[PDB]
DNA sequence: TCCAGTCTACC
DNA sequence: AGGTAGACCTGGAC
């Protein structure tokens, strides 16, 4: 998931597990880096005072430490209500359920298993995975002025740059090809040629489309402007929609209305 | 057959 | 260092 799916999954647990209280957790397996054995024990008996997102991470936190959840490339985190008899039937990537004093689980599911479990004791603002990341897309931080500067001593494909964590969280394959299309920028423009004008349309594009992807969140439909549109028509000119490769990442944009 | 987040690792 | 590729793992689309 990116960062939309992120904060909608956020918003779906926080109301539905914050003033409650811990009661069991269940362990079907144990993803990218390993689960901790007895996490029940910690979390038994320990009320959620808040939950949160940094970047694509979920944060459940209490008194004694924060669990921090990561989605990864397929997972997805799903409330069922006490009345809800699907808590019977768990599918076999149902990895992890987390059972509150009331019946309400939390149940984790995740394919290939990418995404992560992990408990943290410290703070939050130096895990070793956190610490690092740049600013939140949708914050004041992440600004035209800030990215104009910080862009330039970059001469790699701005594409690189504004999937690096390090400049903006959260701006994964999909959302920055949408944003490079929409802003009118080649993937491969050298980060450092974009102009100041560029950098700040870039910006508002990003803020624009992750926000609308967070309210979002047989007829034809049409949900992305390049993404996943190889060799089919540009919504603007017409033309066809290449795909290539850059960065390890598929890339798909109109060369037409991108320079 | 190949397509679909980020931590590690090498030149 | 910056730039590259590999590593994880499983399901579904031509
Ligand atoms: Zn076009």
């Amino acid at each position: 998931p990116e960062l939309p799916e992120v904060e909608t999954t956020l918003r779906g647990i926080a109301p539905h597990i914050e003033g409650k209280t811990v009661e069991a957790v269940v362990l079907r397996q144990l993803l990218r880096w390993q689960i901790n054995p007895d996490l029940g024990e910690i979390l038994s008996g320990r009320q959620v005072l808040s939950c949160g997102r940094r970047a694509k991470y979920l944060l459940i936190r209490f008194q004694t430490g924060v669990l921090l959840i990561h989605l990864g490339m397929s997972g997805s985190l799903r409330i069922f209500t006490p009345s809800d008899g699907r808590i019977g039937r768990p599918d076999r990537h149902d990895h992890v359920d987390i059972v509150f004093s009331d019946g309400t689980v939390m149940r984790y599911r995740d394919p290939r298993k990418f995404g992560a479990i992990l408990w943290y004791e410290g703070i939050e603002e130096h895990h070793p995975l956190l610490e690092k990341l740049g600013p939140e897309p949708l914050s004041e931080a992440f600004c035209a002025d800030y990215l104009y500067a910080r862009l330039k001593a970059q001469k790699r494909a701005v594409k690189l740059a504004l999937m690096d964590n390090a400049v903006v969280v959260g701006v994964g394959n999909i959302y920055a090809n949408e944003s490079l299309f929409r802003a009118g920028i080649s993937p491969h423009r050298p980060a450092n040629r974009l102009k100041k004008k560029e950098c700040a349309l870039l910006v508002e594009t990003v803020k624009a489309v992750l926000q609308r992807a967070i309210e979002t969140g047989g007829y034809f439909q049409q949900e992305y402007t390049v993404y996943g549109r190889h060799n089919q028509p540009c919504p603007r000119c017409g033309g066809l929609v290449v795909k290539e490769t850059l960065g390890q990442r598929g890339t798909f944009y109109c060369p037409n209305c991108q320079k």
